[PDB]
């Protein structure tokens, strides 16, 4: 077999779409080794089914306390320790042939090439948002805005780096650095499909031979509480459930959590709300145990792909991370957009104004219950919500074609697989 190594940035929004690509490639007969940090592996609860090997490297460092310092420490430790790991893997058959690494770690290309491997950069954000990082690197823009093949943007629609305060400068450099060595990359992979963003993919394809391979999602390494979640959803009728999740990193204040809580209660809809276990203690005092009980399931993590695929889910209140955006679109699920920072602001603009499968909430800097309640009504009940559902069903059909035989993403994964020879 041809042996592929995969190195995500250590966060679930980066591990998961690479994991899904790895599962596809394992299906085609490739051997996969996934490289994770010690800290990621502590959270890994199921892996036997994948048949992929998992190797761990030290964390190398928490990162938000000083982004400029700890990202550089993580980079140096990752260079050193993936070099050591590759050296050990070169004592075993089949020898590794290619390293697919997260696009935010472009210096890993140098480790791939120094070890005799091909290097594939795996972008976990769409071409439209990645275009912004390239223009930042060219100096065309810095942290109304007109960029080629993107809709007119307000300042609020640009990737939100200002929210990171002191880390703002370091975060901006990191995002731009994703393109610093793109001419030397052996394979440029994007987790998107052409029909989603035809013009910016075409523009990008005139500069480098990019491979759009998305959605990579078709399944989980972490605890998803699958049985409880799917049994609860199986008790719900079609189009009755609001799925609420702010992803794996974003943290809402107690003041914001209460507005969300009251909005979901006052809405009188059924809701499944992922509140991560370290965020639980900010919910109103009796919410999880009694108040949420008549209409809601409050759970620390869920099988988001299966939840979004469930016919009972009427819409998705989301922070607009790209995986959650792409998953809802491929599932035909319209959204309520509550972006927090980074690319989420840009994603929310694309959801609402380009793909037209969601609405956005207006802050007052706290989003109020009645605003969230208005958005629920717009989606669940209003005629606007029916058009958003019809647009989402159209995108699902195009994503379906993309990953099926003859589709753009299936062909690109086939071209990549065949290039490995
Ligand atoms: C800064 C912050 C904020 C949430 C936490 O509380 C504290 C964090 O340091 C955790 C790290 C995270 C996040 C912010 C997003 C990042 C830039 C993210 C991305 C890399 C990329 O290519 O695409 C986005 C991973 C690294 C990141 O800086
Ligand atoms: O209860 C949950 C919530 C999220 N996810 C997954 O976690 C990832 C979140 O990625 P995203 O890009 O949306 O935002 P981030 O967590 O990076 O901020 C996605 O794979 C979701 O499907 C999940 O499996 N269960």
């Amino acid at each position: 077999p041809i042996h592929i190594l995969a190195f995500p940035f250590p966060a679930k929004g980066h591990i998961n779409p690479l994991l899904h690509l790895c599962n596809r490639l394992a299906s085609k007969g490739f051997k996969i080794t996934l490289i994770t940090t010690v800290s990621t592996l502590k959270s890994v609860k199921t892996s036997k089914a994948n048949g992929i090997d998992i190797e761990s490297i030290p964390d190398g460092i928490v990162m938000e306390m000083n982004m400029e310092l700890y990202f550089k420490q993580f980079k140096a430790s990752a260079i050193e320790n993936t070099t050591k790991l590759i050296q050990k893997l070169k004592t075993k058959n089949p020898l590794p042939k290619v390293l697919i690494y997260d696009s935010s770690m472009p210096w890993i290309l140098e480790v791939a090439h120094e070890q005799g491997l091909l290097g594939a950069s795996f972008f976990t954000q769409p071409c439209s948002v990645s275009a912004i990082y390239y223009h930042m690197l060219q100096g065309t823009i810095k942290l109304m805005v007109s960029l080629p093949y993107l809709p007119l943007l307000e300042i609020k629609d640009l990737p939100g780096v200002q929210q990171f305060e002191d880390n703002s400068e370091a975060v901006a450099e990191l995002l731009a650095d994703q393109f610093s060595n793109i001419d030397d990359v052996d394979y440029v992979l994007f987790n998107t499909f052409d029909a989603l963003e035809i013009e910016v993919v075409n523009w990008m394809g005139s500069k480098w031979p990019i491979l759009t391979v998305g959605p990579t999602a078709p399944n989980y390494l972490f605890e998803t509480n699958t049985e409880v979640c799917m049994k609860w959803l199986d008790q719900r009728e079609i189009d009755t459930v609001i799925y609420v999740s702010f992803g794996s990193l974003a943290s809402l204040t107690e003041e914001q959590m209460e507005q969300v809580s009251q909005a979901l209660i006052r809405s009188n809809c059924y809701f499944l709300w992922v509140v991560r276990e370290e965020e639980e203690n900010k919910l109103p005092k009796d919410f999880k145990e009694t108040t949420s009980k008549k209409k809601g399931l409050v759970i620390n993590w869920c099988p988001q792909l299966d939840v979004l695929a469930h016919k009972s889910v009427a819409c998705f209140m989301t922070h607009c991370g790209w995986n959650s955006t792409l998953e809802a679109l491929c599932s035909g699920v319209p959204m309520i957009c509550m972006p927090q920072w980074a690319d989420q602001t840009t994603n929310a603009k694309l959801i609402e104004h380009v793909w037209k499968i969601g609405v956005g909430v207006n802050k007052s800097g706290i989003v109020k219950r009645e605003e969230i309640e208005d958005c629920i009504r717009q989606v669940i009940e209003s005629e606007r919500g029916k058009e958003l559902k019809r647009n989402a069903i159209k995108w699902k059909e195009l994503a379906k074609e993309a990953v099926s035989e003859g589709g753009s993403s299936c062909n690109n994964i086939q071209e990549f697989s065949s290039s490995l020879l």
